[PDB]
């Protein structure tokens, strides 16, 4: 019958510890607080980390039962408008990028005390990221085993939408292919549709694939989209994809969720497929720059629990995007140390442990003129999907395919030269439609 | 075949459209850029989110366009309403809803803002759907408690305790009067309390109480992990160690693994409480995001046989409006449109067997009066804090609460103004019960 | 590149460095052949348990060597230091430590005669790797004995008795006073005696002894086999049989077949106890081989509820200095170095549950005052000899070495010395036990 406070106490005398140290085995969590007017900036600190961590509105009589210090959260560090939170390595789950997410972002969103919130950043400590796969093949195997070396490898997708048949669906994908892309893909809303069964498009598109192979003797493929109503038919998909010759499945890692998409990840290295992750939904976390997670944060989970390939985001496409904030995306999925950079969004360096990268994935509504804009951001290693920018061509797919491969060999030939990209850009694209027929096209189209 | 960029509004918008009765229909509040008319930004939307795409593909003219596309048929000064063909969807498959609808056009340069309101799902599609496994119905058989709102409580601290002080603590509470327990959405398996030793254990202390008590008891094992194999292995741990129930974090999981293990999980024979766990991410603001009755009627279309609906008067911030449309959402065969309760649609469910709503947060005794107005008798009321916060531990905390709820009820059976009234029936109950009067003495 | 044979010290040797925290950091008995210098030795075997071969090779340059070759950072005269980094070791397999770290170096000519003493695991490298099933906490519940030592006993003679009366001698101990037995380490499944009847006849006296004494008994089955397959075939059945126990020879069956055994052992829920039968060949000496305290360290990271710790005062060697130190590797959350303890390097173990040491061998009554003084109230008392070496039987055995731990745990609690006043003690327990006093006056 052991006596304890009992009583209601401000979250700030047991969760807010400005003195606190962070080890190198502590999950630091920037969050870019809004308090209820009144309730001050410190206080609402506390409360995010005391109900991301042990604490709750209430002193309650278990709290004398296990040690509360060895496990609490505790905002560390206050900048004004961003609050630092030091979670201990104890807290989370060897492996499982669930329960990352169901501890951090679980309900600190939803109190009445912050009227917003953002998670802008997030430190994964080395202890807790070697627990982790990481990435099946990264950028090195997968430019190997298409056998493509120093070009931003192409891509698009095949439009319309939805609507198209399997028969048409393939007669498409062969079309791009023979032009030039290097890489087509299913379209993230296509799944099993009454129209385009997959069990009809799996098969159409790889005899398509497999012909335009035999034709221009590089290596193509076909992101297929496995993603369906459960894990199971996830990995039926999957299976099935494998068995066909495919290099590559696909996912819409964020509606299909995590625990799904690390399910299909292991069962896709197995298989020795290359998986694309699509970024679906990503944007109702990250567009209000008030309230959410940032995409930054999805970057590092992604890598954590393995992907290939993901969208960063196109920065002058169709898609909301920042330049600053998209160059310290793409450091965060291909390089191995990546320091705080204040400019560019990052609060906290990044030790990779050797995971191996992602290729980062620019798509939107880009044609030949983002091409100066796109190589210079991403660089050799990176993916230009132009779904609007090949079907679109006056001409078809192939005159399209064509163009979008002339422009983006020769910016990036004519980086080799020296020349200044975004200074001479237009020049090169006009240099190269006064010889490329295909390319004339698509300038005199889009402006 | 006629290249080149030419405004959505001419082919995804028709106002004179009427819709199918087996479409599939959406609202979004759209705030576009300036120098955009709700028009170019609706048909921006059902576009994007159909067979549209941001130019003219010489693809379009291989099959029907208007067969396949959606559109936008009416515009409310702010609410624009599309229309979504069915044919556009998988048949069963909440992932193809979302990775469709709300996948990608949120973030667009062309739209600063843009919330789905409220979507309509037709019977044909719902028809496709398993609906939840058990129900409110067979779920108060088979605990066997009936004309009363049911009781439970989050074990707390949420982490840190071992296993064997966790059942402890379990224990106190069943045997307090609590019906169930349950895991935090964040104690899946850690160093300090591994899964298959809190699974062991905290079972224990269930069926211990359970014994000593004479009612069913339970408690909404956590069985939330990284995959899906992982978390269908410990489903079927706490199915054959008797356990009644699981809980799986239904959003931070994913819906692909929330389905699988949903039909896992009804061939086990086990209750499905299902935690929102991350859902403030898409519906705390009201210019961005989801609004949870969407994400409410998704929840039933896959099943689940709890939901967390917020309660109104606690901690967590939710509407009182709102959340009364979405209890009607979530329990009645039929629901007709109420502007007052922001549903949008009629939305007919098509024989899916109903949801229990679940009420928990920063809530404690003297919110008992105001809950139990708001979700009558088919609802879960969690005490966290509320129980565990007593100034003499769980047992007290637990009674206290069980005879709260107890006494509220009683006095609406009896005809008397809970509203009104509930100050004055919790100090009458606590005129006879000392948990309840240290309850409400420590508390506001 | 140069091509040819260079000195070791002049890339492996850096007494710059400084370890990382994600480092593995192991200490080395170097021996140096007579007219080597200490360092070039110290060197060599960096090398050659890392990227480092006997020549300059040209293939070194299509990689960044100075990122995972391995370096000899300091030299205490004859004890070397050297410091791996985190890459070079997968992750979760403790096969790959001692392919790297204890492989091919103990060979090479130059160094004559090579020991490992100890070696820090980063916590980094440490997380992945599950721990013990159970631990201590867990197993004192599972068996409701606490505030004292356990008391088990091995079962006598090692080989030839049949199926049948090895199980009487089971009842007996049992039931005179044990909390478990165990099978011996040599006796798997042989002509007289197979592991189908032993399992079962065992099993049927654990039972009865189990039933008639009122509290938990337990055997330590023997489930080690020739193969994987076998063994994991010999633990499930021993798991269908009701044993809380299986019993596995760690070091004979190898530490791969041992990850499997321990990752099915948590599966079916049983308590996992490790033999260190073999050990003697790698500890014994103190210039050549690997310390039982970095055997400790790989045996709890893998896995293992129980270890044979050694007994200092015994017919097996062991000094007592290091068994403190070996003691506090297993038990202990945080283990600080200390020189005279044996132990080199700070020692953090990542919430990994701890490890009961189990005291067995040559050890009777009269060494139970010193036995309860090294190790306290977490360990197992082993009596094999002494239990059915005593002149009235093997129950009578039992009770007297009961007796002899719960009266010298009991004078510990109240004050008294126990290394000053063992004999006393035994003496009072013996005049009011006639059990006691028999063993007391034969082994004297
Ligand atoms: O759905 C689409 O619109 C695309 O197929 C582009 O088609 P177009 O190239 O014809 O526009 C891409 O998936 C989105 O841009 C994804 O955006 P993010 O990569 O930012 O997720
Ligand atoms: O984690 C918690 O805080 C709770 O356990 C409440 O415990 P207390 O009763 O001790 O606060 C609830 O799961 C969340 O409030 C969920 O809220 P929502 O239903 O809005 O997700
Ligand atoms: O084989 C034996 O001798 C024992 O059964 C003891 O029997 P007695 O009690 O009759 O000696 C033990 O397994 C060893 O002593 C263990 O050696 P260590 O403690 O070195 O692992
Ligand atoms: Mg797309
Ligand atoms: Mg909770
Ligand atoms: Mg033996």
């Amino acid at each position: 019958r052991a006596q304890y406070e009992a009583g209601v106490r401000p979250y700030r005398e047991t969760y807010y510890d400005p003195d606190y140290e962070p080890k190198d085995t502590d999950l630091l969590c920037a969050f870019r607080i809004t308090p209820k007017p009144g309730v001050p900036m410190e206080e609402a600190a506390a409360a995010v980390a005391a109900e991301s961590s042990t604490g709750t509105w209430t002193e309650v009589w278990s709290n004398l039962l296990t040690d509360l210090e060895r496990y609490k959260a505790r905002c560390y560090r206050i900048e004004g408008d961003v609050a630092y939170i030091a979670y201990p390595l104890d807290l989370f789950e060897e492996g499982s990028i669930v329960n990352i997410m169901s501890s951090i972002v679980g309900n600190v969103f939803g109190f009445k005390a912050v009227q917003a919130l953002r998670l802008e950043d997030m430190r994964i400590p080395v202890a807790y990221l070697k627990t982790f796969p990481g990435p099946p093949t990264g950028i090195q195997v997968e430019r190997d085993r298409l056998n493509k070396y120093g070009r931003p490898l192409l891509g698009g997708t095949i439009k319309p939408k939805l609507g198209l048949s399997a028969k048409e669906y393939a007669r498409v994908v062969y079309e791009c292919l023979r032009g030039g892309l290097d890489t087509t893909k299913d379209d993230e809303n296509l799944n099993s549709q009454p129209f385009n069964r997959w069990r009809d498009r799996f098969l159409y598109v790889m005899e398509a694939v497999r012909k335009a192979e035999a034709e221009t003797g590089e290596r193509k493929g076909h992101w297929l989209n496995v993603t369906a109503g459960s894990t199971e038919e996830m990995l039926k998909r999957a299976e099935f994809a494998a068995e066909l010759g495919s290099r590559y499945i696909m996912v819409d890692f964020l509606t299909a969720g995590f625990a799904a998409f690390a399910s299909v990840r292991r069962r896709a290295e197995e298989l020795g497929l290359m998986l694309h992750c699509h970024r679906a939904m990503h944007a109702v976390f990250d567009r209000q720059p008030n309230h959410g997670i940032h995409f930054r944060v999805l970057a590092k989970w992604l890598r954590m629990v393995g992907g290939d390939h993901v969208h960063t985001g196109t920065v002058v496409g169709k898609l909301e995007g920042d330049r600053a904030e998209t160059l310290g995306i793409a450091d965060l999925l291909r390089e191995d140390y990546v320091p705080a950079d204040p400019g560019r969004g990052l609060f906290f360096d990044q030790d990779w442990a050797g995971l191996k990268p992602v290729f980062p994935v620019a798509s939107g509504g880009i044609h030949v003129w983002h091409v100066p804009d796109l190589v210079s951001i991403f660089g050799d290693d990176a993916f230009f999907l132009f779904g609007g920018g090949t079907h679109g061509h006056p001409r078809g797919s192939r005159a399209g395919a064509t163009a979008n491969r002339v422009a983006v060999e020769a910016v990036v030939q004519a980086r080799n030269e020296g020349r200044d990209i975004l200074a001479e850009g237009r020049e090169i694209l006009e240099e190269a439609a006064r010889w490329c027929p295909e390319l004339r096209e698509a300038m005199e189209l889009w402006g």
